[PDB]
RNA sequence: ACACAGAGACGCCC
């Protein structure tokens, strides 16, 4: 290794070349430990280095053993020096040598070593090592390396003649390097593993020497000596423990660390648990007797079908057995009107008198209309003409609710359906409706409607609706959007968009979607009894009869159209049934929730992004027509009708065909057994399509079990055939395949759980508890060969945390113990309370709440941190490591620890604010812990992408060219409430020095006596009900333990909580059952590699072991290298096992394997939802895709684009190509202005035409992007280009004109601020005396008026106001939207409307001549010179040319650089503010650097001032509060994007993007 | 109509 060989090969250009930071990561396995020798005293250091280990060459062999010392002056970069020894010549060039003169101060620094070429090439490089374990701190060194060296060299380029300069710098952490020069893998290994015993040489003499350290800090002092003496004063009074807490004796700690694991029971248990393996495999698999493979597949297949014909002879007979149903499964009609203009037509050729025959729909639509003609119409339709006057001039919305006689027959009728019915339960039609109400289907019900409908459906053919209002609105919308990138391109892309929605299906979405918008709105209103409400559509002549009730229970509506209206209407029996009343079309009375307002609002929206979508995955041109083939029909169809059906069983059966369906790509000579998954359908059937579903998924299960999909390796890379749409049963390739198995996530997760519904999660809580062993001897004692369930063994256990320690210190060295105690001492004490009380709830549920028979008049409400920690603010505790303490008292006080229970979605565990105070040290302790581990992917992120890819190149390197890798992935069963806490506490206490040992007991053995609360309302109900009639056993279990009728292990007589003692919870406990996980994916890793080592016949099979693992999900990756045809047959068979035995050895560990995993598999895995087929990388763009209208509450107009953008730019991360990222951009374009209220309001085309003549985001505009580069750039970019293309700059040119001597419209939406503010008790002073000492708020906090207002600060924060709001943003937002344009809402006092506002900016701020001066451009943008050059390269394709090229198979994540950081900036300017006024050093400048910025500043920002006062004055941020948000926000910061496709090695990457990421096989060329 | 292997809602308030 020498610097010259890599000085001559690296290319360098003349000028200003950088290069990019290049990553390298650790992958290859380092062969030994340098055993060595240091002796502490004032002669130096006398490092002995031993003889290294050397079993394979390289990575290893530079290290020469002899004596070497170094003087205790150079001590403090002994890293340094031992690292870059082969690399740091001694040539000590200063800057003046190679360059004559600059005189710029600081001119006497020397980089290292700037040896340059024979053709005087300059080449300067910097080393630097830094210790740290995540990119964090790589790429901060690397910053801090640039900024510091970058300048200097950079001055002296200009005053030199042809100048050829490359500056880089190398940074070595153990763990990965980053450098410039292209390093070889082979060198970087060198250096990192000098790194390694450089830090071991440091780390021991710092141990037993004191005076020999870097001076960190003066901060990070008083940190550890807080830590320190809270650890050596805090006693937990264990003796009260072990008798207050079950299952809790010291002595069983001490007992595990102070006994070495038995060998015999390990070896003789590992021997029986193989053979049984063996035997089940022989057994269920059909080995023996020896057969080819077709007629064991054939047993396969009848097997199957004899599993699967059993089901459906279960579910056959709890139900009723009707064969015929006439019930229908869309419950809209089918009505295609022309979408006409506001005009109440009501006269008929026949008088309302035809409609009294015909049953009670057609009298009370008769008697409604008689109201309404011979009555004053002021509700029906809003009248514009007197809507100005409240919109121009300087909650009350009216509504028609006439009230009809009707029959007491009429109103039974309607009584049936739910209208008014809760008066009529007593009677006997009601009776009987309820009683048949509950009963299930049978899944031999005869359906063919919904088939026929997926095959024959006119929902994607051209309705020549395109000359109509809506159409022409969002017509002149997009051409008004569109016009500041006027190409071929966007015309296209427009065109294209503008034909798709012209469909059939999102014309009918678009009163659908109408019509939920209006219901939406009328859920706050109420009547009386007999009241009814009438109404019409904005845009289609459609009448609606409304009954709202609550508000936050069912509303019902009713349709009617004239007969001669409807022009078209829908192909299909999936739709029910209609009244023909004369010439009128009515509709029965239906219901509606809230919580299923949500996909009826976006209905038109995600159709149309259905459609581009798959005729993008069909690989349909966008730009091209085409007759609709029969594959896109059925999937448009499928998505439509899952779309509006919306229940939760519906998609179960859809989600359980992933599992169903990776079966078949299991290798022989294992078979692939998908009857594995029955146990998982075995439900109740309510709706007709969950019977066709059920059917078609047991017609693929059946079809996978016959035969498994082929391989087919063709050159180079291996391709699968015979993949088939699950329920459809048509062919298509791999990715369609796999990414329909997310059609079930249009449906909403945000549904409410009703209190019928909400015994099924207390049934899942407690289930395990009826499994508690009787004598505990098995939980944590000693040793069992078949253990029972919550049993584990203690051998295995410390077998597990030792061999996850031979993964440690082989890579962070043998001193690791102590940098883990220093890094977890500063991290805890560095942690003040205000870090703490974020939104999170706590529990009120301390001793009151626990008779049932005192709380009944008394209703239960959670709280927040934000009380609980300004309470202790008011007592007085200014660190996190005081406070608890008195937490622990409290919890030990009151012997148990409490829980209340809180889902209302499709759980959670809310904890008391003690318990949260003392589990916070515990998941700071284990987290640190984690990130230590070599395959732990939840605490480090980079881990998940960089360890399935690097397998290849081990498994190139060691075995050589073609080796058989076999994956498994592997997921678990009930990870939570199967983990007894003792586990856990005993591989924690594994890692921590022995301080770390009783806290850590104490804190773990309070989980171990639960409390957890359920919901009062539940039990209202459940008194009254002495005994149940319910068929389930839970049901019929819970309500005698209430009672008292049993005595149950879970539940006492009267009270109204749940004890649990066996379990652990989802969330609180994250990293601890990650770091077991990881010891036991060791443990298995250690064992594999071991058994590889032996063979089939004493003959070692050489290969590598890869581990991935997360918390809840793992995977296995073995590589072999065979060379011979029966050896590739015996040894596929060994893996094969040896995988296979994976399921057998969990349960010593307490861990059981899932149904769900798929073992066995050649050239695939999936880790998270990320499948890895050989090279070709597939991630479900459809889940982004479907979730992309997921908006949440803000409250600033310009503040709702930037959520629609970060929803965009991840489905774009997800696989999607650039077309179809502008599409979807059209589409939120369409789902923006709904919500703007485009047909609920009727003052909207005086809106838009003057939006029109004044286009402003902060104004409610919408600005779309370049339809090439449709998803990287973001809305700072589009500002941008806005604000320097059209009249936005020039009219913002005001904001430093006017006032010379970012959005001013808030909106009002809230009843429940003012009640925390004064719950919390913040006094009414706390803006004032932020404004005359602003010193609270920058510097630090000191005692306790410093905490006080740096606290209320953070309450009056924008991020509370989208933090603190219920589940439902999309029916709230728009039901606000029927008065916005209108009434006065926003806020600059002074309310006013959005047409006043509209208004005043027309005549005043518009009036203006000029453009922004390259000045102030820096400060709102201040990352516009790439903006420039990025904007240069994407105006070199304008129109629409290429070729369709054939498609490349090395689909791999990429990442593109497309907004490094500007380093001309240095640094930010905050801190800068901070630095001038404050009297702080906050800046890296030293003296006089600080300067040169402050008058740059002062020149982009007018009317600042060093002093503090004088900003005050001068300015119109007239305090201290806003200025901070103002500066912060509005700075430059980093962006990135990490597309997915064809590889890219080495400006030229952007362009090659572009030119083939525009559509999958096209090339836009030139 | 919604929810559920019949635990709820189909309004509160006077």
């Amino acid at each position: 290794m020498n610097l010259e060989v890599l000085c001559g090969r690296i290319n360098v250009e003349n000028g200003l070349s950088l290069g990019e930071p290049g990553l390298y990561d650790q992958i290859y396995d380092r062969p030994g430990l340098p055993d060595l020798d240091v002796t502490v005293d004032a002669t130096g250091v006398t490092v002995d280095i031993g003889a290294v280990p050397d079993s394979a060459s390289q990575l290893g062999s530079s290290i020469n053993a002899g004596l070497i010392t170094i003087q205790l002056s150079e001590a403090y970069k002994i890293n340094h020096d031992f690292t870059f020894s082969g690399l740091s010549k001694t040539t000590d060039r200063r800057l003046s040598e190679v360059f004559p003169i600059t005189h710029d101060g600081s001119d006497g620094m020397t980089p290292a070593v700037i040896h340059t070429r024979l053709d005087g090439t300059i080449v300067v490089v910097e080393f630097s090592t830094t210790r740290s374990h995540n990119i964090g701190g790589l790429e901060a060194a690397y910053r801090t390396k640039i900024e510091k060296y970058r300048d200097p060299i950079s001055r002296r380029v200009d005053i030199m003649e042809n100048p050829r300069v490359f500056f880089g710098v190398i940074v070595v952490s153990s763990g990965g390097v980053l450098s410039n020069m292209p390093l070889t893998q082979d060198e970087a290994e060198e250096l990192m593993y000098r790194f390694c015993i450089a830090n071991e040489i440091y780390t021991k003499a710092r141990s037993m020497d004191a005076d020999i350290e870097l001076q960190k800090s003066e901060e990070e002092l008083e940190a550890i000596s807080r830590a320190l003496s809270f650890f050596s004063l805090f006693e937990p009074n264990i003796e009260r423990v072990e008798g207050t807490f079950p299952n809790s004796e010291i002595k069983m700690l001490e007992q595990f660390l102070s006994t070495p694991a038995d060998v015999d029971f390990i070896t003789k248990t590992l021997k029986a648990k193989e053979v049984e393996a063996y035997a089940d495999l022989c057994d269920s698999h059909y080995l023996k007797p020896e057969k080819t493979i077709q007629e064991r597949l054939e047993i396969n297949r009848c097997e199957a079908i004899d599993k699967t014909q059993d089901l459906l002879a279960g579910l056959h007979a709890r139900s009723n057995k009707q064969t015929s149903l006439n019930r229908g499964t869309v419950k809209l009609p089918p009505w295609l009107p022309k979408p006409s203009s506001e005009s109440i037509d009501i006269k008929t050729d026949s008088g309302f008198g035809s409609l009294m025959d015909h049953g009670a729909y057609g009298e009370l639509w008769a008697k409604c209309l008689l109201d309404v003609s011979l009555g004053n119409v002021e509700g029906v339709v809003s009248d514009p003409a007197k809507e100005l006057d409240i919109a121009i001039s300087d909650a009350k919305i009216t509504y028609r609710r006439f009230k009809p006689a009707l029959s007491s027959s009429a109103r039974q009728e309607f009584s049936l359906q739910g209208v008014e019915g809760k008066k009529w339960k007593r009677m006997a039609a009601n009776q009987k409706k309820e009683k048949e109400s509950h009963e299930t289907l049978s899944p031999f019900l005869d359906v063919e409607d919904i088939g026929d409908f997926l095959t024959f459906n006119n929902l994607l053919t051209d309705s020549r609706y395109g000359d109509e209002s809506i159409q022409r609105a969002v017509s002149i919308l997009l051409e008004k959007a569109s016009a500041m990138q006027d190409t071929e391109l966007t015309h296209a892309l427009n065109d294209s968009f503008k034909r798709n929605l012209s469909s059939n299906v999102v014309q009918w979405s678009l009163w659908v979607s109408c019509l939920a918008q209006e219901l939406a709105s009328a859920l706050k209103q109420h009547c009386r009894a007999g009241e009814f409400i009438i109404k019409k559509l904005k845009f289609w002549p459609i009448y609606v009869i409304i009954k709202p009730t609550k508000s936050s229970s069912h509303i019902f509506y009713s349709l009617g159209i004239r007969k001669a209206d409807v022009t078209r209407r829908l192909t299909g029996r999936v739709f029910s049934d209609t009244i023909d009343a004369g010439e009128w079309e009515l509709t029965e009375f239906k219901s509606l929730k809230t919580c299923k307002l949500t996909n009826l609002v976006n209905l038109p929206c995600t159709m149309l992004n259905s459609i581009a979508f798959w005729r993008e995955k069909l690989g349909v041109a966008p730009w091209l027509v085409r007759k609709p083939c029969s594959e896109l029909r059925e999937q448009v169809g499928l998505t439509f009708l899952i779309s509006l059906e919306d229940k939760s069983k519906t998609e179960e059966i859809i989600t359980l065909t992933r599992y169903t369906q990776m079966e078949g790509f299991v290798s022989p000579p294992m078979l692939p057994k998908p009857q594995k998954m029955l146990g998982k359908l075995d439900g109740p059937l309510r709706t007709k399509l969950q019977v066709y579903l059920l059917r078609k998924h047991l017609d693929c299960m059946v079809r996978i079990a016959s035969q498994p999909f082929s391989l087919i390796p063709r050159e180079g890379r291996v391709e699968w055939g015979g993949t088939f749409h699950a329920i459809s049963g048509r062919s298509t390739n791999l990715e369609n395949m796999v990414n329909s198995w997310y059609i079930g996530y249009y449906k909403n997760k945000e549904e409410s759980t009703e209190l019928n519904a909400l015994g099924e999660m207390y049934k899942k809580i407690v289930e395990m508890e009826e499994d508690k062993p009787s004598s505990p001897e098995f939980l944590g004692w000693g040793d069992t060969d078949s253990p029972k369930k919550h049993e584990f063994s203690r051998s295995f256990l410390r077998a597990a945390c030792s061999s996850l320690e031979r993964e440690i210190a082989q890579r962070h060295g043998r001193q690791w113990k102590q940098n883990l105690e220093e890094r977890v001492l500063r991290e805890i004490g560095t942690k003040n309370i205000l870090d703490l009380a974020s939104m999170k709830a706590t529990s009120n549920f301390s001793k009151d709440w626990e008779l049932y028979s005192e709380v009944q008049t008394k209703e239960y409400h959670r709280s927040k941190l934000l009380e609980k920690m300004a309470t202790l603010i008011e007592k007085g505790v200014m660190w996190y490591i005081d406070a608890v303490g008195q937490a622990w008292k409290a919890v030990l006080d009151d012997g148990c620890m409490r829980i209340c229970l809180f889902k209302k979605n499709q759980e959670i565990y809310v904890m008391d604010a003690n318990a949260r105070l003392v589990q916070f040290g515990v998941e700071t302790m284990a987290r640190c812990v984690c990130e230590l581990s070599p395959h732990e992917t939840v605490a480090n992120p980079r881990l998940k992408n960089s360890i399935i890819e690097n397998h290849g190149l081990k498994s190139a390197r060691s075995l050589g060219p073609g080796s058989i890798n076999i994956n498994s992935s592997n997921d678990a069963k009930k990870w939570n409430q199967g983990h007894y806490t003792t586990k856990l506490a005993l591989v924690l206490c594994w890692f921590m020095p022995a301080k770390f040992h009783r806290f850590i007991w104490a804190a773990i053995s309070m989980f171990r006596r639960k409390k957890m609360m359920v919901d009062l309302r539940f039990l209202a109900h459940l008194s009254s009900k002495s005994e149940s009639r319910s068929s389930d056993p839970f049901r019929e279990a819970m309500t005698d333990a209430f009672h008292g009728n049993r005595d149950v292990s879970w539940m006492d007589k009267g009270r109204t909580y749940i004890k649990t003692e066996t379990g652990m919870m989802q969330g609180i406990l994250h990293f601890t059952s990650s770091l077991l996980h990881s010891c036991v994916q060791s443990f298995y890793k250690s064992y594999f590699v071991s058994k590889l080592k032996e063979g089939y016949m004493g003959e070692s099979i050489s290969g590598v072991v890869d581990v991935i693992e997360g918390s809840d999900d793992s995977a296995i990756m073995i590589s072999i290298r065979p060379k011979s045809d029966m050896d590739e047959v015996r040894s596929r068979f060994f893996v094969a096992n040896l995988l296979h035995s994976v399921k057998f050895l969990n349960p010593l560990f307490g861990i059981y394997s899932s149904e769900k995993s798929t073992v066995n598999t050649v050239y695939c895995v999936e880790y998270n939802s990320e499948f890895h087929f050989h090279r070709h990388l597939v991630r479900p763009t459809l889940r982004w895709i479907a979730a992309s209208h997921q908006i949440s509450e803000t409250e600033a107009l310009a503040s709702r684009q930037e959520d629609y953008s970060n929803l965009l730019t991840q489905c774009l991360e997800g696989g999607a190509s650039f077309s179809l990222t502008y599409l979807i951009q059209c589409a939120q374009l369409l789902h923006h202005y709904m919500l703007l209220g485009l047909c609920l309001h009727p003052l909207f085309g005086t809106f838009m035409g003057m939006l029109i003549s004044d286009p402003d985001p902060a104004l409610g505009f919408f600005l779309m992007d370049n339809p090439a580069f449709a998803g990287g750039a973001g809305f700072r970019f589009n500002l941008w280009r806005a604000c320097k293309t059209t009249d936005l700059g020039r009219k913002y040119a005001y904001y430093f004109n006017e006032i010379q001597g970012l959005s001013h419209s808030v909106m009002v939406y809230r009843k429940k601020y003012q009640a925390l503010l004064n719950r919390m008790g913040l006094p009414e002073d706390w803006v004032e005396q932020i404004d005359e000492n602003p010193g609270v708020l920058y510097r630090r906090a000191a005692n306790k008026k410093e905490l006080l207002l740096k606290l209320a600060e953070k309450v009056h924060s924008p991020g509370v106001t989208s933090s603190l709001s219920k589940g439902h943003v999309v029916p709230r937002v728009v039901a606000a939207g029927v008065y916005l344009l209108s009434r006065h809402c926003f806020r600059f006092t002074q309310k006013a409307s959005l047409i006043k506002l509209l208004m005043m900016s027309s005549i005043s701020a518009m009036k203006h001549g000029g453009s922004l001066n390259p000045n102030q451009e820096r400060m709102l943008f201040p990352q516009a010179q790439e903006y420039d050059r990025v904007c240069t390269l994407l105006e070199e394709v304008e129109h629409l040319t290429g070729k369709f090229v054939v498609r490349e198979r090395n689909i791999v994540r990429s990442r593109i650089d497309l907004f490094q950081e500007p380093v001309d900036l240095r640094c930010k300017a905050e801190d800068l503010v901070s630095e001038v006024w404050f009297g702080l050093k906050r800046t890296k400048l030293g003296p006089r650097l600080l300067k040169e910025e402050w008058d740059k500043l002062r020149a982009s920002f007018a009317w600042l001032s060093t002093d503090p006062s004088e900003t005050l004055r001068d300015g119109p941020f007239l305090s201290h509060v806003q200025f901070r948000n103002f500066i912060a926000h509005v700075d430059a910061k980093s962006r990135s994007v990490r597309l997915l496709g064809a590889p890219v090695k080495k400006v030229t990457t952007i362009s090659q993007v572009v030119r083939m990421n525009f559509f999958p096989g096209f090339s836009l060329e030139a």
